[PDB]
């Protein structure tokens, strides 16, 4: 039952520190309620460019969400979202970097906006991915599509569109409903 979980967030267009923040308390907070079970997590800030901000590693080493995010900075550039699934599935899905070659991939796409790359992510298949499209970019339903080529299928239980970034704590409080811990 061995989960390796990545976290891979843009908060770039959200300037406002506080939605920044919650983007943030949302990761700590699933964390929190996974700490010692099977789940090992990473997590990965983008933009125009990748930065891992702890590996699986690090986080096995120090297990304390709060002291894992205490450094993080708010990147302020593009949203190179077929860059940055790239980057997680070459560079952070890695046995060096503390991956476990047993567990099960799942990619956890938070972004407030649409791409501004292009490619294919066929580096990525063997990877469940989930993605949060949050705040006024994703307004129409159009929008809402366009993010469906990056999550896996079908796209309604993949895809979560939240309209302010306050809504992350009501999204947690659904996801705990559909997971039960001994
Ligand atoms: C339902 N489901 C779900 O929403 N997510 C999910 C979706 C979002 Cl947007 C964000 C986050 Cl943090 C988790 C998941 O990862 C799962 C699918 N999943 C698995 C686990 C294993 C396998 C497999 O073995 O194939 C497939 N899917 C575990 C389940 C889950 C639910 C709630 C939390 C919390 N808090 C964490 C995980
Ligand atoms: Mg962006």
């Amino acid at each position: 039952g061995n989960v390796d979980l990545v976290f891979l967030f843009d908060g770039s267009m959200s300037l406002q520190p506080d939605e920044f923040q919650k983007i943030l308390d949302f990761m700590k907070d699933v964390m929190k309620k996974l700490s010692n079970t099977s789940y090992q997590f990473a997590a990965v800030q983008f933009s125009t460019s990748y930065k891992t901000e702890f590996d699986f590693s690090d986080y096995v080493k120090r297990k304390d969400p709060d002291a894992l995010l205490k450094h993080v900075k708010h990147m302020l550039l593009l949203t190179n979202t077929f860059g940055a699934i790239n980057y997680v599935a070459t560079e952070v899905f890695r046995e060096e970097l503390g991956a476990r070659p047993d567990a099960t991939k799942v990619l956890i796409i938070i972004t407030d906006g649409e791409a501004t790359d292009s490619g294919n992510i066929d580096a990525a298949k063997d990877i469940i991915r989930y993605i949060i499209g949050i705040g006024k970019h994703f307004q129409t339903k159009e929008s809402q599509e366009t993010l469906h080529k990056f999550a896996s299928k079908p796209a309604s239980e993949f895809v979560k569109i939240l309209d302010t970034f306050e809504k992350l704590k009501d999204l947690f409080t659904e996801l705990q409903k559909k997971i039960y811990v001994i």
